[PDB]
């Protein structure tokens, strides 16, 4: 076995943990990251967000170059290797992961391999293939993540029964494939396999896919992708069977179809949950709720005042660029500057095609919070550079506060759409009304001056489409 | 022939004319705009950045679909059909004239055909195939835009001389294709050619192609498109002839080939000019200057204090962005609001591939008027997002005021770089400082959270890169 002491360990290499841990370094702190596995970069590199924008990358050029066909462009059928498509995606993801490592070295971050866990309020141990490692710590950052739910009653153990991990190794190109929960990543990998050939079915037990996203916005989007997959909305899944030929599944609701069904996979992707309880938080203090989370305050300390934690292993949003600010404050924090965590706005967005960006609250939200508000749409139809790009369904939302007019959140449906989410973003954090928004002058034709246009609908001004604001 | 009497006539139906026109309807105002050809919408509309658009995205999607090939994906060569192609572009056009045309209804606003020139102070005729239309205005705003450029020692008879509008006609697929002008719109048009097959030579006389923009983010474009085309920098047309096998073009400079050329088309794209020297407007009381602009004050007043003009038709730049706003503002100071037409800030793009766009200041406009400046770049090639989609050579580039930290200007070299210069463009309207971008969150992987990134940069906080200026 070995010993060593710093004044930092950081538990994970996500983008949560390695963030706060090059953070540290760079403000002249002794840093240690310990991670399980060989690579770093946690989920979000190696099983997350990457890949899968790889992957959708290739569905949506396939997609895009099939529609050319009836404007005189015509390739005709791909021919296909899942094989080299896999290897791409492996290269793009060891290109980065080298980064990381390096990165970690030129700011001369120990990484240790191992599963660490806690043994008192000042010591974690880790046992990695190398040994026992043992590490005496001033301060402790835990980023040990989250990890895919699983069902009780479903066969987990059958290679047909995907998490989203299994979708990512694409393996092969089911014939036709399951989706649970028309959450972001499932209606993501339904994207991905469709592009290669799968048929898809989406079964989800709310009346609408991305739960959390408004009506209108998720209208536009379920119109678009009802015409590639088959969704079976306000439907459970009540059973699932491993047999040879393919795995049954039975469902009940308002789409359930009477026979039970047969699938060539299944993925479930119904959400995931927090690694809390599994570091022994307990042997140094830490108190683990009841779900998996390690609540922290607007520093990210525990309630061990020296032990701070971040990332999903710490509450909503599960994102890759909540956890990266939290670990810059947490470092913050501990080389001593008076830092906090509290953003006004998170953005979240589903990179299906067309894409699914908000930002800010959401009408649901605040016509809950009671807050009153006025909105303001662009349909993308009335866009030159939505129809000319042909995607012109889709628009632009901007939520306004009716009194201070400030704008308080935004959404766009659309081809690229996420892109857009920058200027609303920093819109709300610059506490912008209308007029600020509708007066800057946005390149023509964009689909990004839409937020613009929305703003000038709001101000009564838009001459872009019919104008019943003013008389 | 008739004659007509109303409060504002506006002469031209491009996004500055028709603009103007109708948020003056919607202001109350009784509106008529005149213009020459079949349909509204002006060059932007009918043969200029629309059209440019849709063969740009079929272009993209081309070179796209190719670039899969060694990934797994094998299209094979297309079958290509340019009348279709045409035939969609048409019909892109014509859906939105037609919506041009019902909206015009809607506000009420009567459209007069014909060429028209200024009578007197106080009165325009119009001569359309229709008859002679005499119009009595209490105020009129000008706005007849620009036309290419010619040169005189060039056969402009010839066929297989184009301009912008002949290049977007799609006639046919030269073999071997010659851009005179390293400018946005003669770039843009090669990269339409060479994904349908063309051979590209581009000729330009300065030593970069789009001079204006920074010599490092042209650096990235260069490199990429000197792949694709014959740059010829530095270099310059000295004739120009019509023989029956092609059209030999001598040059002279530092790229010059010994002998003449010979090329299936030569498109001359050196630039746009003013119409103003065709209106009359010396009978309305209204100066021309000597380039053929109509010189105007923050209010789009002409030296006529009735008579506005608005677009390109008033100076540099030639943009429609420029044209709209414009003509928002004349319309409200006519309708009596005090309003003035001062944006600190014009958006620029070039739609290639790959993007090249930037807003505000460029280090050369700074260098030159003594601002001290510093830049903050963030190289996609760290980019998760720009990696994942194969185009990973590109940089966003923030340039800041170094004692307010204000962002003064930003450019981006890219993959749909152009849908990065909402935010940025923002930004700098708002006044921001590095701060205020580096702690908003940017949603991850995005292109545009490198805009987030290039602040950290100058902020030294930044951890997706070796950090120099942290210890
Ligand atoms: C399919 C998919 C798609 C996604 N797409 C997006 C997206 O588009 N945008 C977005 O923002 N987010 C996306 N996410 C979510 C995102 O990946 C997570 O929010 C993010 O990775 C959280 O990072 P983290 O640092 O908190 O945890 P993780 O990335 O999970 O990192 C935790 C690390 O700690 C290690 N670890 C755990 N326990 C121990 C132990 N005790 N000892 C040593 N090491 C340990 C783990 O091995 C892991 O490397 C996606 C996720 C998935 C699954
Ligand atoms: C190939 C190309 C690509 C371009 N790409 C972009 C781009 O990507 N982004 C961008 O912002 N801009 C782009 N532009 C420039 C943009 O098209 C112009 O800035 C814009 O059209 C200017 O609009 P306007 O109303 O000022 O003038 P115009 O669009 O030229 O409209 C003037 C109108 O007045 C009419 N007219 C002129 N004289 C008379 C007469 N005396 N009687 C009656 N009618 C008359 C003309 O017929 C015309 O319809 C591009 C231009 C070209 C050529």
């Amino acid at each position: 076995s070995t010993e060593i002491k710093t004044q930092v360990v950081v538990l994970g290499a996500g983008p949560a943990g390695y963030s706060a841990a090059f953070r540290c370094a760079d403000l002249g702190l002794e840093t240690v990251i310990v991670e399980r596995y060989n690579t770093l970069g946690g989920v979000c590199l190696n099983v997350g967000c990457i890949p899968s924008k790889a992957l959708l990358h290739v569905a949506k050029v396939i997609e895009e170059a099939k529609a050319l066909a009836e404007h005189g462009i015509v390739f005709g059928e791909p021919k296909t290797d899942i094989d080299k498509i896999r290897t791409w995606k492996e290269k793009v993801i060891n290109q980065l992961t080298g980064g990381l490592a390096g990165m970690a070295k030129g700011r001369k971050v120990k990484v240790v391999n191992g599963l660490g866990k806690f043994t008192g309020a000042n010591t974690l141990e880790v046992e990695g293939e190398n040994g026992k490692t043992v590490i005496n710590f001033d301060n402790a950052i835990i980023a040990a993540g989250s990890r895919p739910i699983q069902l009780p009653f479903i066969p987990h153990e059958d290679p047909r029964i995907w998490d989203s991990t299994d979708a990512l190794e694409l393996k092969e190109v089911p014939e036709r494939l399951l989706v649970m929960g028309g959450g972001i990543i499932g209606l993501e990998m339904g994207t991905v396999y469709h592009a290669l050939g799968s048929q898809i079915d989406v079964v989800e037990m709310f009346d609408q896919v991305i739960p959390a996203a408004d009506k209108d916005i998720v209208k536009v989007f379920t119109k678009r992708i009802s015409k590639k997959f088959n969704l079976m909305l306000e439907t459970k899944v009540t059973a699932v069977e491993a047999k040879e030929d393919g795995i049954y599944v039975t469902m009940e609701g308002k789409k359930a179809p009477a026979e039970p069904q047969r699938y060539d996979a299944v993925l479930v992707a119904i959400g995931r949950v927090p690694n809390g309880k599994n570091l022994d938080a307990g042997k140094a203090g830490v108190e683990v709720d009841d779900r998996g989370f390690i609540r922290v305050d607007k520093q990210l300390r525990t309630n061990v005042p020296h032990i701070f934690a971040i990332g999903d292993i710490v509450g909503q949003p599960m994102l890759a660029h909540k956890g990266v600010h939290e670990g810059h404050v947490a470092a913050e924090v501990i080389a001593g500057k008076k830092h906090y965590f509290d953003p006004k706005v998170i953005p979240s967005i589903a990179y299906t095609e067309p894409e699914v960006a908000w930002v800010g609250l959401t009408e649901k939200e605040a016509k809950e919070k009671g807050i009153s508000y006025e909105t303001a749409t662009f349909p993308w139809a009335a866009s030159g550079r939505a129809i000319a790009s042909d995607c012109a369904d889709g628009m632009t939302k901007l939520i306004f506060d009716k009194e201070s007019h400030r704008v308080i959140g935004g959404a766009i449906v659309g081809t690229n759409g996420g892109e857009l989410l920058g200027e609303i973003g920093l819109a709300i954090e610059m506490g912008c009304d209308a007029e600020d928004i509708a007066l800057t002058i946005h390149a023509h034709p964009t689909l990004h001056e839409s937020v613009g246009l929305a703003a000038e609908v709001f101000e009564g001004s838009i001459t872009d489409l019919p104008n019943p604001k003013a008389k």
